[PDB]
């Protein structure tokens, strides 16, 4: 769905920009940021492409590692189901 419920722990939409409009980094890349959550280690968390996800159950909801090297992560703006 292209919307989330609660903290979006199970969100599987395609939002790929942070709330500031910055392109998310691919969960499969290690640059500029080396992830703690990536597909190999977390194959059930939907860490596909550069989509915003919540593999760590952040109460603030889905987020992504960002392409900005001075911003490791940030939240995304996701529609509420
Ligand atoms: O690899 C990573 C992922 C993160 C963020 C991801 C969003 N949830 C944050 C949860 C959080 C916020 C503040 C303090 C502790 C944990 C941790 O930081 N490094």
């Amino acid at each position: 769905s292209e919307c989330k419920t609660g903290n979006g722990k199970n969100y599987r939409g395609t939002m790929s920009k942070t709330k500031n409009g910055i392109t998310c980094q691919k969960w499969s890349s290690t640059s500029p940021h080396r992830p703690r959550f990536s597909p190999a280690t977390h194959p059930s968390e939907g860490l596909e492409e550069n989509y915003c996800r919540n593999p760590d159950n952040d109460p603030q909801g889905p987020w992504c590692y960002t392409t900005d090297p001075e911003k490791r992560y940030d939240y995304c703006d996701i529609l509420e189901c």
